[PDB]
């Protein structure tokens, strides 16, 4: 799981509002939401940041996006939504465990930050 | 015509020019014509998928390949302080071209919320 708060969430050591879980990822609502619906999809494998993901991680990263879009449909986001991965300081990455943001329920604007 | 006839299908088939960063059998990376950051490029599959909400379960590897190519191109472009990847879905997501595309933006501090 890793040495971050997201590792604690994976290990069920602190609570989170879990939306979906399987053997390789976990989706849960963001504790500081930026849209009426704002959740995260994270791998259970501790990849600290997208910049260090290996080629063998391709299917896992794609799995996060497929889970993300299936959860978005399940949460009723039929008008659309935005998916975000942050990397590093300029990207605004807040936890050094790879995570996919999914935001919806309001108009998302341009530029995306 | 393989890839469809959105602007991105035309770019895939070299019918409309673009500033290409990387190309392989599965995807194409090229700079955005209206950049929202000092570096702003797109990674698209060559397979036509209109939007992420209709991607199939067996598109997992392809979607992940977009992100791996995105981060490898970011490194090759010297985005050593980081970057943001964005996929827009539908009207609320701000989608304007219905051929799946991953944005990669960097070269400045990105703000929160992401739009």
């Amino acid at each position: 799981g890793g040495d971050t708060i997201f590792g604690k969430i994976i290990r069920k050591e602190i609570p989170a509002k879990i939306i979906f879980e399987d053997d390789r990822c976990l989706a849960f609502h963001d504790i500081s939401p930026q849209a009426p619906t704002h959740f995260l999809v994270i791998p259970k494998k501790h990849i600290s940041q997208i910049s260090v993901a290996e080629d063998d991680d391709e299917s896992l990263l794609g799995h996060l996006m497929i889970v993300g879009k299936k959860c978005a449909a399940d949460l009723g986001l039929n008008k659309g939504y935005r998916m975000v991965v942050n990397e590093g300081s300029d990207g605004g990455q807040s936890v050094y465990h790879v995570h996919l943001h999914v935001l919806g329920g309001r108009q998302m604007h341009w530029p995306p930050g």
